């Protein structure tokens, strides 16, 4: 038998990923994602607030039966814990204006610059993965600064993931200006497969359902569906 009641700590931080009602009611990208799965579970679904640091704590003390925020999943974790309701994949992509044509490639990207954003494994990979191809990375302290750069040219590419990029450089009139250099490269193993919630072993009955939803989901398109309709880009690529 299936939990009566399911509690979820989901503490909005981000706008364009989450979001709060002024009327009391909760929305969300990620939210939506719970909702559908609610259903499937056939259980209520509670919403609480909390930061990521205390839904870890969170969760062991029992105080939550789900946690569901932008924290991305990997292997490292999955032995910790237990992932699953996957989000989108967090993988990399190349922003570059219509002006320069540059391709999925490290070659083309010898000799020009890239911005990355500081306190992230791309930085730290890059200083080792992007430093003996003979390529120039920039870290930088603000995530406007490094949009406004490539706005103004100063870099001629920036690696982040594709749903928060669409989301953001898109869904901003940024990316009008410029945008392009789809699929780009990237080791998933820092960031794993992308993103998810963080669930316990224990999951055992919980995790085989909501495993068994996402993949209906994928089989009704119902997630790729949702993404087409949000922003325009490819979850496959992350």
């Amino acid at each position: 038998a299936i939990p009566q009641n399911i509690r979820i700590g989901t503490d909005p931080t981000y706008a364009p990923f989450e979001s709060k009602n002024s009327q009391g009611e909760l929305v969300g990208f990620d939210i939506d994602l719970a909702k559908e799965l609610c259903k499937r579970i056939n259980t209520q679904c509670t919403f609480v607030e909390n930061p990521l640091d205390a839904l870890i704590p969170s969760l062991k003390a029992k105080k939550i039966d789900a946690i569901m925020s932008s924290l991305s999943i990997t292997e490292k974790r999955q032995q910790e814990i237990a992932f699953t309701d996957k989000l989108y994949a967090a993988d990399s992509r190349l922003v570059v204006a219509k002006n320069s044509d540059i391709q999925p490639t490290v070659e083309s990207l010898k000799g020009k610059r890239v911005g990355v954003l500081q306190g992230t494994t791309q930085e730290t990979f890059g200083n080792e993965h992007w430093a003996p191809k003979g390529i120039e990375i920039v870290s930088y302290q603000g995530q406007d600064n490094i949009y406004s750069d490539l706005t103004a040219g100063r870099i001629d590419a920036a690696f982040q993931d594709e749903v928060a990029a669409s989301e953001g450089f898109l869904k901003q009139p940024v990316g009008k200006d410029y945008k392009f250099g789809g699929p780009s490269v990237k080791d998933e193993k820092l960031f794993g497969v992308g993103t998810g919630m963080g669930l316990r072993k224990e999951d055992n009955e919980l995790r085989e359902a909501l495993n068994k939803a996402f993949a209906e989901m994928r089989a009704d398109g119902t997630y790729e569906k949702l993404a087409k309709k949000y922003f325009d880009f490819d979850v496959y690529g992350g």
